[PDB]
């Protein structure tokens, strides 16, 4: 779960703020 924890954010942390 250490793979989807640190990824979680990235996961939206992108599509906010590129689109």
């Amino acid at each position: 779960r250490m793979l989807l924890t640190p990824l979680a954010k990235i996961i939206a942390h992108i599509r906010e703020i590129a689109g």
